[PDB]
């Protein structure tokens, strides 16, 4: 039938999507800015659709409740038909690929360690062999699931600690984890994706640091409900923009051109 | 219908697929070893099929002839039905995605610069601003197409030089490019994927070096003919192997555990 406006689900996560300082004087898609706002405009132009950005109602990425088997977050909005596409830093994972479709990745990343500068930690092994410094992850995301499922000795030891730590070492948002690092005088380290870690490293007050190599290698993809007619075009659009260098330009724009910790 | 042995097309490219030292007394899949031989075995086990490794007839990855529009290499073997799956360091690209299916990537890479140690080159910009040191790429692959299509000033300038340089700066195989670097006393630099560059850096005689950052960011995928019934399972198998750490284990096995340069 007639063309319909595509409902995009996304998440308030810097620098991917944020509200403009003057958002109350703006309308619709113009209220937002960031890497994924820029990417959404390009995907829509190349695939030939109009769209509406919406922020995921529960503020989560997406996980399946073991008891109810209900998906939450952006994944849930696609699974239950509340959104037509997700354009966000949404990690491609096996369990998600079983229930939604993903484009080829638009950004590479791996799990990484964020410390407050001066913390005597250089690696995941370092974290796993000590107890003075607490550490945790985001809730309802792919990093928590990585540790929950890992059979690698170091990462399983970390999970055994994190799942039982009291008070909870897990946080509701990336911003909460960063704030916990910054206020803990070196006694909390945060496990988060290298993309978000590298962004925060270039933000005032310039007191955090990414240390060690990444723990895994994966990517973010644009997600659609399984079998959606948009998937083929969106996948080709990602590859076209990748090959033309747009994805590299956008990363530089939102990570480094606007960095606050020097050149 | 009944299960059929899956025909795998792949390519002799170290350390992905190589003939074993004792290959002349071996038969079938046992003749070969490497990262992609191990990966094929894992994919087959998780997807539940038997398979036969075959080396692509023309020794190429795959490009489309501009005049006839016919695909060569492994891509062609999939397009024309000569193979059921390609398990190789085959780069995911737009033009290929139009004619074959790719899994999610099993390895990350980008285009990179290989020099003979001591060559006064640190970047693509350095190459583009001089003429004493020649440089080129593999034929019939994704790196040549990258330069052919780039509108980035430095890379467009490099393509203008490469497309007309005499003698030809292009090579038919990665091994020919590496040999050209090693024998040119620093007057040839080779543009190739970072995976292959980093492998060669750890091989005797330890006289090459990867320099500069990568020029792009992309990945290798397992490829199937469009609409093949194997595609969905193979894609999930790649993600499972990724999440289990198996892909990382295999890279360490074939790049670094037996590196020869310390
Ligand atoms: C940014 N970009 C443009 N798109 S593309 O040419 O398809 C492409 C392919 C691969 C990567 C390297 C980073 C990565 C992303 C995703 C995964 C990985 C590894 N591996 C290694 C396991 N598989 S995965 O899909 O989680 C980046 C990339
Ligand atoms: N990108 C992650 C969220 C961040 C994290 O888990 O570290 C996801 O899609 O679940
Ligand atoms: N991996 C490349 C071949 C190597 C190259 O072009 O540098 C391809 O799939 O074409
Ligand atoms: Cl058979
Ligand atoms: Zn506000
Ligand atoms: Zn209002
Ligand atoms: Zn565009
Ligand atoms: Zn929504
Ligand atoms: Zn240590
Ligand atoms: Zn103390
Ligand atoms: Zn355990
Ligand atoms: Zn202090
Ligand atoms: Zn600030
Ligand atoms: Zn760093
Ligand atoms: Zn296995
Ligand atoms: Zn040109
Ligand atoms: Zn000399
Ligand atoms: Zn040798
Ligand atoms: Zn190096």
């Amino acid at each position: 039938g007639a063309n319909k406006t595509v409902v995009v689900t996304t998440i308030l996560e810097s620098p991917y999507v944020m509200m403009k300082k003057n958002h109350e004087m703006l309308e619709g898609n113009e209220r937002y800015e960031g890497y994924c706002v820029d990417l959404a405009a390009e995907i829509a132009k190349h695939c030939g659709f109009k769209y509406k950005l919406t922020i995921v109602g529960d503020g989560k990425y997406g996980a399946r409740d073991a008891d109810t088997k209900i998906w939450n977050g952006m994944v849930g909005e696609l699974v239950y038909g509340k959104a037509d596409i997700a354009i966000a830093p949404l990690t491609i994972t096996y369990v998600r690929e079983e229930v939604i479709d993903f484009s080829k990745p638009f950004m590479s990343l791996g799990i990484s360690i964020m410390i407050k500068k001066g913390t005597p930690i250089e690696s995941a092994e370092d974290l796993s062999k000590q107890t003075e410094i607490a550490y945790g992850t985001l809730d309802s995301g792919s990093t928590k699931e990585f540790f929950r499922r890992s059979k690698i000795a170091v990462f399983d030891k970390m999970w055994t600690y994190m799942r039982s730590a009291e008070p909870s070492v897990f946080v509701r948002t990336t911003a909460e984890g960063v704030a916990r690092v910054r206020k803990s005088k070196g006694k909390y380290a945060y496990l988060l994706e290298s993309t978000m870690n590298e962004y925060i490293e270039q933000r005032k007050p310039c007191d955090t640091m990414k240390v060690g190599g990444n723990l895994d290698s994966k990517g973010y993809g644009i997600a659609t409900p399984k079998g959606s007619s948009l998937g083929n075009a969106v996948n080709l659009a990602v590859l076209k923009l990748s090959e033309q260098g747009l994805l590299d330009k956008l990363k530089n724009k939102w990570w480094y051109d606007k960095g606050e910790c020097g050149s």
